[PDB]
């Protein structure tokens, strides 16, 4: 419209409807310019990389991007307890997108002193990869999201990407990409910028814990139909050889014939968070699980979705195998676990194995008068036909989706960290501040421009997503677990705001509070 | 053009940790928790939603003859399956990088 | 109704709330996960109008001498009362209530 005329407003609010609920969160953004407007080639080289595992190959674009991939960047803590405490699952449906207020400043430094001015004639770039023509970093859990706090104003994170590599060198098949070659509509401070996209059909997040075990599920009154072997020998010695059967009833549960088995496993190593408990020897890297892809190891984090630990085994976690939030202020190398917060999936025990026990034993030889019976420990199971098993919960602060990779073959693609798998995700929006240069030569030079005028840009940002709910039809008699707040008194109120304005998240808040029958 | 352990942005570090020490770095007595941010300097160990696909390990052979060894390992050497107590060679199999 | 004076609501006038939107000042040329502590500084000034309708209840006595009436006093000063000063400063200078007329009990 016009530079004296707002061309958007604060919407930030969430609507509770019967079955859906709309979410709506506006924050502040700064831009600043990336790579002084410049692609650059980047590798394990140029960041003195060594190792093989961590070589990698890529390009750093001068474009910026906006995230929103978390869920605390929707719900607040409030709207959070209400969503996990009356439904039984949820999924996002539509989504609408905008930037407006778009406000470019010039910077200006004579001596030790920088000067910020209005620049009106200035422009900003934004696009969406609607096609999915670029490579997708909103699939990892990065920094850089819209902050939990709608007061807080945040830096957009720098788009850069990895094609293939050979050690720190290139191949043929690299790709090099130019977000210019991309077409993209130009703001100034009168213009605005909004786009409206439509989820594909994903399942029902599972927000409840289920209320019996896979192999507690028969009626604990009646036997069945079926037998089992009790003995072989020939009691109270030598040739004592004679078959025995038995029905398998209440007494004897763990005999009786099943008909769905708990879901895949691949053992991860425990450790305990009393220190003490541990080995006094560095098993971080060397003891943990991985896959190795093209003579590199990556390791298995966060992997199958597994119980955590056994019943009563708290203080113990798999080596990699749950998600780690770090507390406000925790630094970045190096910190005790006191600055993290250690996720666990101990709701899904009741059908998923132990992340820190086999999946089972198997028969590993015949057994005859000469060998006795042999077992071997089954330390990693694929799936097998009537498996069940419950996916990661997400997280108030966890990822909400990720992008299915472009394969010919996947199975259950439900993103391993947590949330919905698309083929066709919420696109990448892009956004750069388009380059100003400074004052050229009288005489013609062929060479690029690289002196420009320091600029940066910000703004107001605005994503509403309509989330479909399902509601709960327990027939349950005697009350629920909740998640509740603790009324004894503090310091600070949790999820709030401390002395200093600094506003922090005590804790990661699951979903799997309210019960259903297996 | 991309591999599956590549797929994170290079330039931004993950919310997530992982644990970087258990012992007390440099005697007796000295284990000690340690997390870290999992980012563009150690990719490795990130986070990631999807995980390469099934295996069902060969054995490798070199054009280079005198590389392999000096016995006779073909059928011994092969991968197999086996259905009503008869072995079939696994050939080709499931689809894995040469 | 509200004890130090007034008419009591259960919905009375909402309350209007005013902020200035910060402006960030230029950030780093790397990215920093941390909410920006670095604004201009801004204030924001204009004009701002209220207005309200009161309606009245006439009286209708029928009182024969006169009532009691709020004025002020003609006695000369050095300053008029509900004015300003030599230096510009208004002041009040007495409450004034509203419980002149007279009406049987």
């Amino acid at each position: 419209d016009g530079v004296g005329s707002s061309s958007g407003n604060w919407h930030c609010d969430s609507q509770w409807l019967g079955d859906r609920v709309i979410t709506t969160s506006t924050r502040t953004w700064a831009l600043p310019t990336y790579n002084n407007h410049l692609y650059k080639q980047i590798s394990n080289s140029t960041s003195g990389g060594s190792s093989n595992d961590n070589a990698y190959f890529g390009y750093s674009t001068p474009w910026g991007y906006f995230d929103f991939n978390r869920f605390h960047c929707h719900f607040s803590p409030r709207d959070w307890q209400r969503l996990i405490n009356n439904n039984w699952g949820f999924r996002p449906k539509r989504l609408n997108f905008k930037l407006f207020n778009i406000q470019v400043k010039e910077v200006t430094d004579n001596n030790g002193v920088k000067t910020i001015a209005n620049n009106l004639t200035s422009t900003v770039q934004v696009f969406t990869d609607s096609d999915y023509q670029l490579p997708y970093v909103l699939g990892s859990a990065h920094e850089g999201c819209l902050p939990p706090f709608p007061a807080d104003v945040f830096m957009i994170p720098q788009y850069g990407y990895l094609t293939l590599n050979d050690g720190s060198q290139a191949v043929g098949r690299s790709s090099f990409y130019c977000l210019e070659y991309f077409p993209s509509q130009m703001l100034r401070t009168g213009n605005n910028f909004q786009f409206s996209y439509e989820f594909e059909n994903v399942p029902f997040h599972s927000s409840y814990a289920h209320s019996q075990s896979l192999d507690r599920l028969m009626n604990p009154l009646i036997d069945q139909y079926l037998y089992y072997l009790s003995k072989t020998i020939n009691g109270s010695g030598q040739n004592q050889q004679t078959l025995k059967f038995s029905v398998a009833g209440p007494s004897n549960m763990a005999v009786q014939g099943r008909n769905y088995i708990p879901g895949p496993s691949y053992r991860q190593q425990r450790v305990s968070t009393t220190v003490t408990q541990n080995n006094n020897s560095e098993f971080a890297w060397p003891g943990a699980s991985s896959w190795a892809l093209n003579g590199r190891n990556s390791l298995m984090n966060p992997g199958p979705a597994m119980a955590s630990h056994k019943e009563g085994e708290d203080r113990f976690f798999p080596l990699s195998g749950s998600l780690i939030f770090g507390k406000q202020g925790t630094g970045r190398d190096n910190v005790d676990a006191d600055k993290v917060m250690i996720t666990n999936e101990e709701e899904i025990k009741t059908t998923n194995p132990v992340a820190t026990e086999s999946y089972g034993q198997v028969a590993t030889n015949h057994q005859s008068a000469q060998a006795q019976a042999q077992t071997g420990w089954v330390q990693n199971q694929g799936i097998l036909p009537g498996m069940v098993w419950q996916d990661r919960d997400v997280y108030l602060q966890g990822p909400i989706w990720a992008k299915i990779p472009h394969t010919d073959g996947n199975f259950h693609p439900s993103p391993l960290m947590g949330g919905f798998g698309m083929k066709h995700p919420p696109p990448q929006i892009l956004i750069k501040n388009t380059p100003v240069p400074a004052d050229p030569p009288t005489a013609f030079n062929k060479d690029k421009l690289n002196s420009f005028i320091t600029q940066y840009s910000t703004g107001q940002v605005s994503v509403e997503i309509e989330w479909e709910l399902q509601k709960e039809n327990s027939k349950r008699w005697n009350p629920e677990i909740q998640y509740t707040s603790n009324y004894y008194k503090s310091n600070n109120v949790e999820f709030a705001v401390n002395t200093e304005g600094v506003y922090s998240e005590p804790r990661p808040i699951g979903t799997r509070y309210l019960t259903r029958n297996l």
